[PDB]
RNA sequence: UUGCUCAAGAGAAGUCAUUUAAUAAGGCCACUGUUAAACGUAGGUGAGUCGUGGCUUUAUGCC
């Protein structure tokens, strides 16, 4: 079998908010599957989210980001003028600083050629053949990624932080996000173990399905 | 195309008005640089202005 892509990550800031935390804007500590799915997504320009369903990810943290609090002048759809003072709010969003990590993609599920790692390759090895739109970014548009490139197994070859699907994990990171409500929105539950493994164990992978 | 797409904590504000580190004080009192000698005899030099004036025989020297 063809080895999994693997994309060094680094974003000097991101906010990966919680699916709850609508009031204040919580950050989740690690990058959730479907923020990533959605950032390869646009690293290929593919606008079409259920194209690569079956997509799996392993994510790696190289570091513990250290998380901090910026107020935000936020607006919101209140009030039918947009002149209106209502639709301003003040409130608190979180933020991840010094965000490097080490994604594995595998695309062994997939049932559409080519399939989102192919693309991936393919998308690093000609650049200039790339056809997409706006400027990559993880977590909101504004948090550009400083460095994304291909990688191999000890890039930094010190001690990685995976994320392992436990029942009884801390963590809460959706797979598929429904951006309007909650109803398609699917969750499932992680831990942060500090291992030397160089290769991700069979619990830090996640597919990326669709909530039907 | 990422719980995403959009998103200024923004506009204004003297740390101000007043206050002697001031009043007093000897670095003072004492001290010998005392005592003695043969010059026996042999060591040198760095810097201008230009055509007769008072004496004197031109002379040639004085001021």
């Amino acid at each position: 079998m063809i080895a999994p892509l693997i994309l060094y990550l680094d974003v000097p800031f991101t906010t990966f908010r919680e699916s709850h935390a609508r009031e204040m804007g919580k950050t989740y500590p690690v990058p959730p599957p479907a923020t990533v799915y959605g950032m390869l997504l646009s690293l290929v320009g593919e606008t079409n989210v259920y194209r690569h369903c079956g997509v799996e990810l392993a994510i790696a943290m190289l570091s513990s980001p250290k998380k901090s609090r910026i107020l935000r002048q936020m607006r919101r759809f209140k009030n039918a003028d947009f002149s209106h003072p209502e639709n301003v709010i003040p409130c608190y969003q979180e933020i991840l600083s010094n965000l490097k990590c080490l994604i594995w993609v595998r695309s062994d599920e997939e049932k559409i050629q080519p399939s989102l790692r192919e693309r991936i390759q393919l998308a690093f090895d000609h650049p200039e053949l790339v056809r997409r739109f706006g400027c990559l970014f993880l977590g909101e548009s504004d948090q550009l990624i400083k460095t994304i490139k291909l990688a191999r197994e000890d890039y930094l070859e010190g001690v990685r932080q995976w994320a392992i699907r436990d029942n009884r994990g801390r963590l809460t990171l959706p797979y598929w996000v429904d951006h309007v409500g909650s109803r398609n929105t699917r969750f499932l539950r992680y831990r942060i173990e500090e291992m030397d493994r160089l290769s991700p164990p069979d619990l830090a992978w996640t597919m990326v399905q669709s909530p039907i």
